[PDB]
């Protein structure tokens, strides 16, 4: 019957990204033999097109079991702890609608699962006493929640640290044409390996597809996942300017955008807040009988001259003019699109393929899974071994026809890059 952990060969497709690197880590921590694990990625770990290849991501206070288990590891696991910056978060709102919603969010913590960590800031001057770097004339009528819990995650560094640990263990890697998945290798309905674009054939007992936004492009997912991009750009502070924002909280206003503490090189990343962009084109995933119109990521790693739409730049410039008016003349550089894939309900897609035995999906990240990096591979290993909790097996199940992922649980259906000029410089 089935091999032991030490004798099981596993291929992790997308193992240079978030879910895939975590899966490879948890296979080695679980006592799989490192040389029996093969990481395949289009790009070397940390993949240059991974959504986790970022200077920073937010760590919030999500009460979910996966998020809580990840939070404990960001605080306690020596591989990850140094990459969690506990700056806290300043969530601001203005206008009657946004303030009323913020006030209810705050009350839902008092009423329910404790505040302790959280403060209501009921005026401009209370926001300024927390964050003196803001400008009063730009925050007229604002209120905020200040949370001391959470902060930001040094995302690319964390995936790089997993990759170094995996290399030092003796995990096997294939990248570029030797890593770019083309198709599963099927033998009478059982997946026994993968073929890459260069024609290399890798054989294993189990295959994990952790290909992020590329997952519905690579195999037929029946629109369960729809891929979308979000945007950012960067500004460079002088050492004196950057020292003002040492340990600064993540600052967010849902009408405006958000920005992070400068990194150790003085760079602040600034983001819009919006429902994402698709990039529909004709493509034929493995298991599709003909080409289909699907959202296919427009990869900045493949197209490094790409930037972001003009509309996005206007929004990011508005966010800088509002949060950091003293920096409005700094150029916005290293502008990029970053891709995720939404399910209709925003829950993960972590399941065995219904026809291809031993081929597992680990995707549906839905734009909020970087914080799960330390833990998510544990659940994927449980899935491979048949021990995943039944409630999670159901929540993460194969579910075509379960709702429109174009809108997902977001405010609107995503707009398409074909309609949003300014990002293509070919
Ligand atoms: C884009 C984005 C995401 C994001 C965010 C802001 C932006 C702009 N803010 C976040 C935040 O504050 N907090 C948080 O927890 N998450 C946030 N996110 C979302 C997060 O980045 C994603 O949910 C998560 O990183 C997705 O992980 P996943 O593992 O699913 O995807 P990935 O890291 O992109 O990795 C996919 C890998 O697949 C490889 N690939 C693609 N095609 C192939 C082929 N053909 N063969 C082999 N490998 C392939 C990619 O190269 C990549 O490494």
């Amino acid at each position: 019957m089935a091999p032991s952990r030490a004798n099981t060969k596993v291929i992790v497709v997308g193992g240079g990204g978030t879910i895939g690197s975590s899966t490879a880590l948890h296979l080695v921590r679980s006592g799989y033999t490192p040389s029996n694990v093969t990481v395949l990625d289009a790009y070397p770990i940390p993949s240059s097109q991974s959504a986790g290849n970022d200077l920073n991501k937010i760590m919030d206070a999500d009460a979910d079991p996966a998020a809580d288990a990840a939070r404990q590891m960001w605080n306690e696991d020596e591989l990850f702890k140094k990459f969690f910056h506990n700056t806290g978060r300043l969530d601001c709102a203005h206008g009657e609608k946004d303030i009323a919603d913020l006030k209810k969010r705050y009350q839902n913590l008092v009423d329910w699962g404790l505040d302790a960590t959280v403060e209501w800031l009921d005026s401009e001057d209370e926001i300024l006493k927390r964050m003196p770097q803001l400008t009063r004339d730009q925050i007229k009528g604002w209120k905020a929640i200040f949370s001391k819990d959470g902060g930001w995650l040094a995302a690319a560094k964390a995936i790089k640290a997993i990759g170094e640990y995996l290399r030092d263990q003796g995990v096997r890697f294939g990248f570029y044409g030797a890593g770019s998945f083309k198709q599963p290798l099927l033998a009478e309905g059982v997946c026994i390996g993968v073929e890459t674009v260069d024609g290399t054939r890798y054989y294993a007992d189990k295959v994990v597809l952790a290909a992020g936004a590329w997952s519905p492009t690579l195999v037929e997912l029946q629109e369960q996942c729809v891929s979308k991009a979000w945007v950012y750009g960067h500004i460079q502070l002088t050492p004196e300017e950057a020292a003002r924002y040492k340990n600064s909280p993540v600052v967010y206003n849902g009408d405006v955008g958000f920005f992070f503490e400068p990194n150790e090189h003085g760079i602040i990343k600034v983001c819009d807040e919006f429902p994402g962009f698709t990039r529909f084109k004709m493509h034929q995933p493995f298991g599709a009988k003909a080409p289909k119109r699907i959202s296919v990521p427009r990869s900045h790693a493949k197209h490094p001259t790409d930037t972001i739409p003009d509309a996005s730049i206007v929004r990011i410039r508005r966010a800088i003019a509002t949060f950091m008016p003293q920096f409005k003349n700094k150029p916005l550089f290293n502008q990029a699109m970053c891709w995720c894939t939404d399910t209709a309900d925003g829950h993960l897609l972590i399941c065995e393929h219904p026809e291809w035995k031993n081929f597992y999906l680990a995707t549906g990240d839905s734009g909020d899974s970087f914080k799960l990096l330390p833990i998510i591979g544990k659940y994927v290993v449980e899935l491979l071994e048949g021990t995943l909790a039944d409630e999670l097996a159901h929540k993460w199940r194969w579910r075509p026809g379960s709702g429109d992922a174009l809108k997902s649980r977001r405010e609107a259906p995503a707009k398409d890059l074909a309609d949003m000029p300014g990002w293509n410089h070919d």
